[PDB]
């Protein structure tokens, strides 16, 4: 299909975040349907879509590892990390805002996966 890109946007894209504190994470993780069960860690990329899609080409990306592409430019991002002992709501999240390049996988010139490993830090 082409729904994997749409799904990437739902899970990992927020053009203009409001605050990027804990409450930001707790709200958007709900809004985007990521709390049943609670996703343990999830990162949102900010800014415009075109820069992110550009990672899929030489314009803003380099091949990376075995199935991945890494951006040349840095993005504002926010990482939401699950807090507390339970996998189930209420989902408490700690927010970590950051600014760096991102790793994705691309299909047909569109990002379809965000590599969360670089934000487990």
């Amino acid at each position: 299909d082409n729904s994997r890109y749409t799904h990437f946007l739902t899970q990992h894209y927020d053009a203009k975040p409001q605050g990027r504190d804990d409450r930001y994470c707790e709200s958007i993780m709900r809004r985007r349907g990521l709390t049943s069960p609670c996703k343990d860690i999830n990162t949102f990329v900010h800014g415009n879509k075109r820069s992110i899609k550009a990672i899929c080409e030489n314009k803003n990306g380099n091949p990376h590892r075995q199935n991945l592409r890494i951006s040349k430019s840095s993005f504002q991002v926010t990482t939401c990390k699950l807090h507390g002992g339970s996998p189930w709501p209420p989902c408490q999240y700690r927010a970590t805002a950051g600014f760096r390049n991102v790793v994705v996988a691309c299909e047909n010139g569109l990002p379809v996966h965000l590599d969360q490993s670089i934000f487990r830090r």
